[PDB]
């Protein structure tokens, strides 16, 4: 078990990121209470029902239980929960907890690509939690579902987390070695050697024909999808929790230096990589608000000798801040998202400079994160 070498590129001009200010208490806490009002205020828009992946001119629609994205509406009201305690938070949240134990036990609307996403930030969220046994039940079912499937994209490595838990609670290490190869497998294989993220065939290998669930991400096959990059940030360091390999540490340095890099001078990504400030391009904040949580986790392994773990820290300090202040939203308005301007799907031409409900729960997981000690749903 070996992963393939990719180049490290050196951080360039660090200093716009170590000479940043720290984000203090105060300032996140803010950032927090702002997050929670437009949250409050969508509890009485959506009540039982979930948003739209993205936002239609910044204002989510509603709809059932049957995309992708729907686990990270779950995902905020827990998250705003570890803030408050609020249990009206937790009464509604665990309705959706049941929402999707219905859904795996019919079998509603199911991809495995998909299963991490969805039961991981509602069902194993609830789990760590309180301990509930009908949120564990679900998230185990999405386990055995997806092990069955397996019986390859960079979203995967954040989707094999609910592997992970599986072979925690049940001590089978058939669930981790599924895990553990399947790791290995799309990192070798959907990163590039110098540490950009790729895709897989998009087309059946035996007859070439157009396949149904993705087409495409990336604005080519030479190009770096930010949220891709962002999906290997995170990822990486969750594998490396259950992992312990030191080559996973060099592959997270490859992959954040290569997306440090290319950012643009207020430090919030393009849709795409390639693209920097005087292109015109959107920007994908869920791609940078995916990063900070991602610099957040890694860094709690990274050793302190490490010459490049204090440009982390003031990197993803630096992130969060331009998320705070110049992407965060301001309207108070029923269906608002937390955070503007991320790009769903270019290609298809769908959520375009819109909010989507990934970026709202991993802009707010990345304010828990700084503020508090938080236990990790993942």
């Amino acid at each position: 078990m070996k992963i393939k070498p990719v180049k490290v590129e050196s951080i360039e001009n660090p200093k716009r990121f170590l000479n940043s200010r720290l984000l203090t208490k105060i300032e996140v806490e803010e950032a927090i209470e702002k997050a929670l009002k437009q949250l409050y205020i969508n509890i009485d828009y959506f009540g039982e029902e979930y948003p739209t992946p993205a936002t239609f001119n910044n204002i989510y629609k509603v709809m059932d239980n049957t995309e992708w994205t729907n686990g990270f509406w779950t995902g905020c009201l827990w998250l705003a929960y570890e803030y408050n305690q609020d249990k009206k938070l937790k009464n509604i949240a665990h309705k959706n907890v049941l929402s999707f134990l219905n859904r795996i036990n019919n079998r509603i609307a199911l991809d495995h690509h998909d299963l991490g996403f969805l039961y991981t930030p509602s069902c194993t969220a609830e789990y760590r939690i309180n301990g509930d046994v009908k949120a564990l039940e679900a998230t185990i079912k999405a386990a055995d579902k997806l092990m069955e499937r397996y019986q390859l994209i960079i979203n995967c490595l954040l989707n094999i987390q609910l592997l992970f838990f599986a072979y925690e609670q049940t001590g089978d290490e058939k669930y981790r070695q599924v895990a553990v190869n399947h790791f290995y497998a799309s990192a070798n294989n959907v990163v590039r050697d110098d540490s950009s993220a790729f895709h897989t065939f998009y087309f059946d290998p035996e007859t070439g024909e157009p396949l149904k669930g993705v087409t495409r991400q990336g604005y080519s096959d030479e190009s770096s999808w930010a949220r891709g990059q962002a999906w290997g940030i995170y990822g990486i360091p969750l594998s490396y929790r259950k992992m312990k390999d030191y080559q996973q540490i060099i592959l997270f340095k490859g992959m954040t230096n290569y997306f440090l890099n290319r950012l643009p001078e207020d430090k919030v990504s393009y849709w795409d990589l390639i693209f920097t400030d005087g292109s015109g391009q959107p920007r994908d904040t869920s791609a940078t608000a995916t990063a900070v949580c991602g610099i957040h986790e890694m860094l709690k392994y990274l050793p302190e000798v490490d010459p490049d773990k204090e440009t982390y820290k003031y990197a993803m300090h630096t992130m969060l801040r331009s998320l705070i202040e110049q992407y965060s939203n301001n309207e108070l308005i029923a269906g608002r998202p937390l955070l503007l301007h991320g790009v769903y799907s270019w290609h298809s031409g769908k959520g375009v400079d819109e909010g989507n409900i990934w970026g709202d729960y991993y802009y707010l997981e990345a304010l828990i994160r700084f503020y508090k000690d938080w236990e990790l749903y993942w």
